[PDB]
């Protein structure tokens, strides 16, 4: 988990609009989230991980323990049952609600942080640079 720690900034985004759309977000919000480049901060204290997402539009913060289910309310205002795990070197975040699911996967690939969001048939890829 240690190489994930620190400050990272958004450098490239692909297919965010289809993802948002598949989840049910409105056009007006979509406009706004597409011009925005967030800051992500990953910290640790013992066995508790903290995840901050900062932007000029919306801000979020969660704290958890790997492999333990927790309640979360997302940036688009969903209320879900979540669990985060380490699988083959990757940081896998599973969210469940109303009988449906979405995955958020983080990978370190040649100096960089790569995030891939999957919902239904839609798949989005986002890359971050270490600040
Ligand atoms: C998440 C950045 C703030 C903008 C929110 C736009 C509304 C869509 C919500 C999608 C939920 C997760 C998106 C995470 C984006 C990211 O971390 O790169």
């Amino acid at each position: 988990v240690d190489a994930f720690l620190g400050t990272w900034k958004l450098v490239d985004s692909k297919n965010f609009d289809d993802y948002m759309k598949s989840l049910g977000v409105g056009f007006a919000t979509r406009q706004v989230a597409s011009m925005t480049k967030p800051t992500t901060i990953i910290e640790k204290n013992g066995d508790i991980l903290t995840l901050k997402t900062h932007s000029t539009f919306k801000n979020t913060e969660i704290s958890f323990k790997l492999g333990v289910e927790f309640d979360e309310t997302t940036a688009d205002d969903r209320k879900v049952k979540s669990i985060v795990t380490l699988d083959g070197g990757k940081l896998v975040h599973l969210q469940k609600w109303d009988g449906q699911e979405t995955t958020l996967v983080r990978e370190l690939i040649d100096g960089k942080l790569i995030l891939t969001l999957t919902h239904g048939t839609a798949v989005c890829t986002r890359t971050y640079e270490k600040e």
